[PDB]
Order: C-alpha cells, then structure tokens, then sequence
C-alpha cells in the first residue's frame, strides 16, 4: 500500500527512493477506512498506535516489508510502483531516464492513465501526510537538483527517507537508484515491463480458472443416478455422465470405463449414496475412475 516514492528526473540523470512495506488489514470494511484515514493523515505517529488502535477496531494487521516498490531496470531507467490490491488491482508506477520520466495508471489489466515528461522535475507518490511532509522538505533542496552530482541528489533524498522513516507506513529499509544514461526506447521499455505484469496476471489468471475448474468437477461427481450399461466387461456411460482418470483441470476422459465385480452383459449400472453397483443385483462395481455429470 501507499507509502513513499520520490523520483527526480533531469539533465543530470534520474533518481528514485521508495520503501518496501505494505500493510493488509483484516476486518470489517468500516473500520479499515478509519484506521486507514488515521494511518494516512498523520494522525497515527507510531506502530504501537496503529496495532493499539487497530485491535480497538477489530482489525488484525499484517505489514510486510518484503514489497520491493522500486528498481533499477538498466543503467537508464528506474522505476517504481504503488498500488492497492483490493477488488480491483490499483498500480501507478513512474518510469525515469535522464530527461525524461513516466507516470502510468493501471487498473487491473488495462492502462487508464498515462503521463510523459521531459526536462526536469520531480515526482512524489505516496499517503497524503508522506507526500506532503516529502514535498515540504524538497521544497528546500529541489531548486538545486539539476546542478548537483547525482550523489548529492541521492543523498538529499535518503535525508528525506531518514527524517520521514519513523512514520509506520514506511518499511525499516529503503531504496535508492540512479541513472545517469539517456534511454533512447524510453517508451518500449516501459511497455515492454507493462506486458510482464500482464503476462503475469494472466498466469495467475489461469491458475485461478484451473482451480476453478477443479472444483466444479468434485461438485459434480455422481452421487446418485443410473449412469450405464455392461458391455464387454466395461461400464458404457449414458450420455448424462462421463468418467476421468483423475481430479484435475484438463483431465483425461472416457465414456467407457474398465469396472471390476460380479456382474455380466446388459447389466446396468447404478450409484446410490456414492455407492456404484449392479442395479437390481445390487452387486459391489469398482473402478479406478471417476464419474461425473456431464
């Protein structure tokens, strides 16, 4: 979630900060905007403030710091992201090069914003009350970037990191990169790492189908029906129903199955509870398959 990105782009290269820590909580939709409004204004000075109040709130926080929130791509572009995964997948990332830096507007799988800037500047992302304060103390080195080494410019952002790093949005440790190259497909590269994150999603996309999938193969196993007839010492299935060689998404299917147990041609077959037999008989069919509604 959304602490502190600060980016500067100029003759003289680029440089990006940021911190690595995202909080999620767990709990009522209500009382998570109260601790996050709180969280966000300022008005929660502390770690111990926040899982005081939070526990008051009925909500259980997990901060994790292990979020890296900016890169060093090449020796000519940097990047960083913040975002809220929640129902819908929020990501504002900004690329830099020398000269030239990129804000870019995610939600879930399609760009909805995009900014291209050239010159110099400066672009700070992050909570309201990190955002301000950051502006506030760029207010008295950023007139000088463009005329610093890119080491002072380091610096004046990590000095911005260590007076703000206190505030429990931001992780113990944080980032720093810079470039001091121009890179001339500034625009393919940064579409070039936009397609990544959506080669990404849909993988994890497809994971969650195939899980989907699976499932809705267990709910349809056949618990109770007249699923077919013997024949040659196999069970051939009626049109309703089909048989696999075992729960997964794509799986192998048969409408004829290899059954074992007492039973001879013309018999049919019947599950009751479960339970596969010899219709009136009520002979034992076992198999190694499963059977499941069309």
């Amino acid at each position: 979630s959304m602490s502190l990105i600060i980016c500067y782009y100029g003759k003289n290269g680029a440089v990006i900060g940021g911190d690595r820590r995202q909080i999620f909580f767990r709990g009522s939709e209500e009382n998570r905007k109260i601790l996050e409004e709180k969280l966000y204004s300022g008005e929660i000075k502390s770690e111990e403030e926040l899982y005081k109040l939070a526990e008051k709130l009925n909500i259980k926080i997990i901060i994790e710091d292990d979020r890296e929130k900016v890169r060093k791509i090449s020796d000519s572009v940097v990047c960083g992201e913040v975002r809220s995964l929640g129902i819908d997948a929020k990501r504002r990332r900004v690329y830099a090069t020398k000269g030239k830096c990129a804000i870019v507007d995610i939600l879930n799988d399609t760009v909805t914003n995009q900014t291209i800037k050239e010159g110099f500047g400066i672009v700070v992302l992050g909570n309201r009350f990190l955002k301000k304060k950051a502006e506030e103390e760029l207010k008295r080195t950023a007139k000088l970037f463009p005329m610093m080494p890119i080491q002072q410019i380091e610096d004046a952002i990590k000095e911005i990191f260590e007076k703000l790093k206190w505030h429990p949005t931001v992780s113990k440790e944080y980032d720093i990169y810079s470039v001091n190259k121009y890179e001339k497909n500034f625009e393919e590269v940064i579409k070039k790492d936009i397609e990544s994150l959506f080669k990404y999603r849909e993988q994890l996309r497809k994971q969650l189908i195939d899980f989907g999938k699976v499932m809705s193969i267990v709910n349809k196993i056949v618990k109770n029906g007249e699923i077919g007839v013997i024949k040659d010492g196999k069970l051939h299935l009626y049109d309703d129903y089909i048989a696999i060689d075992k729960i997964d998404p794509n799986p192998k299917v048969f409408k004829v199955v290899d059954v074992e147990g007492n039973f001879k041609d013309g018999d049919i077959v019947v599950i009751e509870n479960g339970d596969m037999k010899i219709k009136g008989t009520n002979e034992k069919v076992t198999t190694k398959y499963i059977i499941i509604h069309k």
